[PDB]
């Protein structure tokens, strides 16, 4: 469609990528990094349309899409980034940095709830309704469905319109630093979730 | 003793201070920053000594050990530093920084034991035995005794030795980077805790 | 609307709180009362209307409301008021009492249930309906919706109703006495939650 | 012994107990009021000496030591007296008061740790060391042994002295009001205990 | 109605009863026996018809249907009778036997599942469907509604119907003497709960 | 019906067992096997119909059906096969094998998810739609209803097409030789569960 | 010795138990009665001497043992019969009754205390002291040792004691029906473990 | 010493290892096999001796020790070989086969204990007191100490002993052929461990 353009293995080039900030998520066949491979990374460059990439099993390299995630004036946003980090650093071989992280972002402003799920945020700040996949999804099949395309799509095309509302919460309930500081250790706590500390908060006493 | 100075409110000068890392640990009330204050601040520089420093109630200055927290060229070490600089930011008014945490450091090399206690790491490490006080202590009291200055003391007078035998196996094992990223957020993650997320990982899912 | 009426920082005048009790409920950015901010106080006299006060950040004063606060010859009534007293001292610097907790008397009187819900009791005791908000609310943004207006007016229009049925129900079943001296304490309840013991049952053996 | 008087039923008199505080503790047939009766009641008036009262089965009055529990200008001391309170005032008709509770007063002093037993307490606030009971023991029977004499009056030797150390802990740390309060509400408490109550916080949310 | 005979405090005359089996429920004002009094007795021949009496509080005798209670020719019949025949002894004097307690029943011969409850049995076994109460009700209102008379009289309809699939479903899988054990031992069970056990399997190890 | 044929204690001959592979479920009176009797064996070919067995009680003998369960050349396909083959050892005295299990096949393939319940799997690998029984069922009973045997026939009549499909994916994700492993176990794992292992995985440390 | 006779198979008469009452405790591979044979039956007369029996794998019969267990005029006593009862009734046929039980009867009378066992419950009710075994013991070996035969006689040595003291407890405290009621019970109790409620409150709610 | 021969990397040659089973165990720096390296693997042929061969970081090869993993004719013996296989296999690229597994012996012989350990089980299958490790040890230290060569030593000098009583009990108590279809499963299992199922009991229903 208009809104959501499919590619295999990688971006064809960065044209539309001529941005500050770019909006993320991944599919892959579990919660896993080192068992579940990544099928399908979903970027998009905050213009109201969507990037969707098939990533074949055993694929070691997406150029295009890795210049993005290297390049150090490109924010890279994401809705909970501690898992799409490890699994972009472990497919790829880069670790992606800067980030904004909209889940942080969320536990640090909306003080008055447990709910941070993408739905539930997007309703409240962005007034703008995702549906949520309800059944379980192979997400390694040959063939990904428009159901499929459209539901990745969802992941990222208000990441943008978010990190906006929630800085803007930041800077009016005095925690722009913290999040900040949070956002600059997040790739490390992503390295340390690859490194065998996935179950184990480094900072608790014990 | 020759091996501890005992002050009130401050130390009396940093003629002992001329160094590029301190040691310290810190005695309250309790646990708990905004209801139990500050009781003993106790700093070595490495060389064997420590100074035990008695603060008062309703102490807001501490003008010599401050600018040891302060200044950017000295690293403060602590094992376990997330509440020491907690209570220390609340009770002086800065976050001391950059630091080094023996804890953190033996979480991420001495992955075939839960036991990270000062006690037990100084006895495999360092082949030196601390005494634990087993009985609880009000470090409010006018008068403290030998016996506390003596357990406040050897808090501090190891972790030179601590630090240095980590930062070997830090290398060894191949994971300075992401323990030095560890330490730059710890006094964000202190910080954070002050704030009200003291009970929360702000890095978790849910 | 003639139910509702909407001010910012304090009631203009107490000229319609020339009464003996007041229904009280308050809104905030979440639980922590030293992190989150008192964001509304909702008021009602009892005659079926009811006044929702938009707080400032930062706002130290609210003398009219204070007023009744401090006023010995009124009571005010909550629907548990051991979070909204401590929310309004910390906010004002008056501990208001008395106090009649509409939570407590029905933990006394409705024995046959572990429902204590604002909701279920009015429909159980008074025959009325009341809708519970199901989305969570920024209470501190600078607009407030009319819906939240009716969601806050819901919390205090119904409280005078409720504490006659419950004043009958703990003199039916013997328990006026304790549930009298509960309300005289919970102020000090308030007090310590405040102070430090907000996770504690003061109370019990261990 | 001239440290522990022994009597069946009931004080001789009242001529050792001139004072404006006594130091109660109880024994029982165990931990439920209604099923396991009280067997000893153990009473000191301050001066070094204690009492211990063996209570019959089936006995309803015990005048003398009744009219120091009615006594509101005697304040009956306890170790965590919410317990023998309601064992008290199920055995002879008169809810004890005013009252001063260490364990109380020891949770709003000792912040620093979650031991508030009498033995720790008494050690670290008095340096007097009371042996613990380690076997289980038939309060009821016939004959009881000096062993058990001893440590009934163990318990009460010390709390005028425990008293005397926890006011001044809790004016030093400004908790004075507060642990009054908490005072004149423990009769409430053990009445709630007695009626039904026994494993419910009142105050609680839910 | 046809169906359902109310009355204030106790049967009328015994006409109804000439039968060797009724079938009994009961309604309190809670779960505690001790604390929450007794509130209706439902009692049902067998015959399609029910009786719902209304007990006032502080009533200490209903000599008819006491006489039932008594009669060892008249098996009582419950579902779940062990919190019935508790409130029953504690209000009137008198344990009832001999019983038949269809949630035992159930759990001897139902061994396919773990709802044992009124409503779901009847459905499986009698192809019957009773509603549910799903609000909280005061059973100890002065009126009692036809709502709550017709939810009492459910209870007590169909025990007689149930009782006799249950026998047959006993009969088929071997377990009519272990079950007849089991209701043999059921009034201590119930008697073990007053006394102080209520909480406690008096035949577990620990 | 065409699609379900009803026997009575075994299949009356082999004529449409002349296959590779069959597919299997049981229905009992509970999951204890020592306990709760055999009561159906539903059985399919693979060509979409399916056989349903009444089973007696004390029915110690199935020829027809042991043959089956004897022959090496025939795979026995369960979903969840761990239960059923002990029921079916216990019932006739043969321990089915070969096996292939589609839930283990399932937990090593449909790694994203924790939902693998045969209506799920269903729905998702083949775009089949099966219903589940919600209310609770004697399967003892003399006579089964059509929507039992339609029940029963549902387990069996695609077990055979779920194989293929997770045949293919254990291919695809290389998992091929660890499952089958795992079926060359499950008869022993099951007969573990009759020998009194049934609450233990003996490949556990502790 | 003098105190312990060690048989094989069985007594060799029941010269030695003309009395009214006898102490059983059994040793087995473990605590499933399917899984793990009896190994060892010990029992004493009350005269102060034990016999120790042991029991070979795949032995049916034990024709004087089982004499006693069946004679209705011997009270068979355990300290917690429940699991005795099931090993026994297994092994030879027979539920022994009637039966006492010291475990039932120590929970009902020692109200202080959640220490039931054999040891304990000697030293405080005896003054005598048993040796706890505290190395796990291959009862099934051919050759027994010893302190095997020492542990096993004292374990039915001192019963006759207890019972005594224990029946003394029971009427003084006024629960000698109830006792009796919960030893009429307990065979039906241990013919429900053996047919499969085992790990099952028969008298719960839920 | 006579005992323990020590090597760096590999055995030096096969000339102790004409045998039909080898005794292994391992030292890592952790219980995660991904990240934490192989240190140490002791051996022992059976005749009393062992062999405690240090493995360097990064290595990769192992040629004789890994000739007798792959020699199917000679049985690998661990206690507890689910870890060390795992551990073995990510080292060298073999997964160790045929195995005796005398943990999983332990579970299905010692019915009567819940003790699976080392020490425990050599104390009381073969009356040989192993002294267990205390404190915690960096295995992958250049230099090993005698202390920790011994403690290697002591977890292979026994197990053929340990395998030649168990194979006897399980003999006795009919479990050999469930315990080799265990042994046959084990190298799955921890196969399974290292494709991301260590924390999953694949057999279990959910």
């Amino acid at each position: 469609s208009m809104t959501i353009r499919f590619h295999r293995n990688d971006l064809p080039n960065l044209d539309n990528y001529q941005v500050d900030a770019v909006a993320i998520d991944t599919e892959t066949l579990g919660l896993n990094p080192h068992r579940d491979r990544l099928c399908v990374v979903q970027i998009s460059p905050g213009d109201g349309t969507a990037d969707v990439i098939q990533i074949e099993a055993g694929q070691k390299k997406a150029p295009n899409l890795v210049k993005l995630l290297k390049d150090r004036s490109i924010t890279k946003i994401f809705h909970f980034g501690r898992f799409d980090l490890a699994v972009l650093a472990h497919a790829f071989g880069t670790m992606p940095q800067p980030v904004f992280c909209t889940k942080i972002a969320s536990k640090l402003t909306r003080t008055y709830t447990d709910r941070h799920g993408l739905k539930e945020i997007c309703s409240e700040l962005l007034d703008v309704s995702i549906s949520k996949q309800q059944q379980s999804s192979d997400w390694a099949a040959e063939v990904l469905s428009q159901a499929q395309l459209e539901y990745a799509a969802s992941d990222v095309l208000y990441l943008h319109r978010l990190k906006a509302v929630l800085e803007q919460r930041l800077e009016r309930d005095g925690r722009t630093k913290q999040a900040e500081a949070c956002f600059k250790f997040l790739p490390t706590r992503s390295e340390l979730d690859l490194m065998g500390w996935a179950e184990s908060d480094i900072f608790a006493h014990s």
